[PDB]
């Protein structure tokens, strides 16, 4: 059964609610983004209306085979009427195709559902500038002050410089990047661009990238691994055993691997600056863990919320323990007393 924080009161709508069978009263199922925890349940047998972005719609059709007749893509930044209710989709600064949803309820209440997001000051100049929000359904993944990490631009600077230095010292080094979902594509695209290479990958991953409306993509990626000196591998293979096994397959073309594992936050963030990051090394294999986040830091979250001044906040992450719920409620009250709303 569908939990309360996935229902939108006063509408026939749900958000990210496909794992509960037929939800009673639901006339339109919104999908914020193509990540498995959120789409859990969709398939070719789905026969209700799905509302989403263009990019999410391309993925539903090609990767999950949802039939065309049930996919409803909406443009961003545009007032749309759905089943008699005005809605707007906004860029969530999460993975490709990810949105926030603004719902203008028939009774005058305005609701913002963030989906998954990485808050940014640019959101203060979207269509959110114009008006009041009564309820915020918030991505609270990192709602505690210990969760710190650098900007995505600093992380990409570190990865480009690390890869360009290594391959210039040794033209016979291969670079490998881990992946397990959409998102974080800048890591492997920026590294391949500095090395003058296409990115090599499986047919399955190529198919997924072909759904993402990335400009000039045909110039950036390929399934011909032999032509490429940046390879993508499943995240599970990014370890000394998996990488040894991969280097054997490359026909003596390479004598060294440099690998990247994009993670979210890890506790080495509590001590080590991005500059000072060092790899794990065995022989001719080195592995860097880099903290490339597609969720708000504590500080980015707090800024957003203090600017928006919502009347009520409903967390959508970390909701399963009393201690997590209590901790998040305390910070919401500080933020409100500090800013005066
Ligand atoms: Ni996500």
């Amino acid at each position: 059964t569908c939990p309360f924080y996935k229902k939108i009161p006063g509408t026939g709508f749900t958000v990210d609610a496909f794992q509960y069978g037929v939800v009673e009263g639901c006339t339109a199922y919104f999908l914020t983004h193509f990540h498995s925890d959120h789409y859990a349940g969709l398939s070719k047998h789905f026969t209700f209306p799905v509302y989403c972005s263009e990019i999410t719609g391309n993925l539903l059709k090609n990767k999950l085979h949802v039939q065309e007749q049930y996919i409803h893509p909406l443009p961003l930044d545009t007032e749309c009427i759905v089943n008699g209710v005005k809605v707007v989709l906004l860029d969530a600064n999460h993975c490709p195709g990810a949105v926030m949803i603004l719902f203008y309820l028939p009774n005058g209440t305005v609701i913002l559902h963030t989906g998954d997001f990485r808050a940014d000051p640019s959101m203060e100049r979207s269509l959110l500038a114009d008006q009041k929000v009564h309820m915020l359904y918030l991505d609270t993944t990192y709602c505690s002050p210990e969760y710190t990490f650098p900007s995505q631009q600093e992380v990409i600077r570190f990865a480009i410089n690390t890869a360009f230095e290594a391959v210039t010292l040794n033209p016979h080094a291969l670079v490998v990047c881990g992946t397990y979902s959409i998102g974080k594509e800048k890591v492997f695209l920026a590294i391949a661009d500095v090395l003058g290479s296409k990115v090599g990958m499986s047919q399955e991953k190529y198919k997924t990238l072909q759904c993402l409306n990335i400009p000039e993509i045909n110039s950036l990626i390929t399934t011909d691994m032999c032509s490429s000196l940046v390879h993508l591998l499943p995240m599970m293979q990014i370890n000394f055993k998996g990488l040894q096994s991969h280097l054997k397959k490359c026909g003596g073309k390479y004598n060294q691997i440099l690998a990247f594992r994009p993670t979210g936050w890890t506790h080495s963030n509590k001590f080590t600056r991005i500059a000072d990051v060092i790899p794990q090394t065995k022989g001719n294999i080195s592995i860097y863990g880099i903290p490339y986040s597609e969720h708000s830091s504590y500080l980015e979250m707090k800024r957003f919320v203090q600017w928006l001044k919502p009347q009520k906040i409903i967390p959508t992450v970390n909701v399963g323990t009393w201690k997590s719920r209590s901790t998040m409620e305390k910070y919401f009250r500080e933020w409100k007393l500090e800013a005066g709303y």
